[PDB]
């Protein structure tokens, strides 16, 4: 499938490392401060189809 990057931070099932996608309990920080998309394990919520 084809998926399409995160809009906020906590976010996982979206494009963070590149064309990698932030894989299930894993979530996405958008940067803050200049930083880059940052996927770390944990729990995230999915991205909803459209914001």
């Amino acid at each position: 499938v084809v998926y399409t990057d995160c809009t906020e931070s906590g976010q996982n099932l979206c494009l963070c490392e590149g064309s990698n996608v932030c894989g299930q309990g894993n979530k996405c920080i958008l940067g803050s401060d200049g930083e880059k998309n940052q996927c770390v394990t944990g729990e995230g919520t999915p991205k909803p189809q459209s914001h």
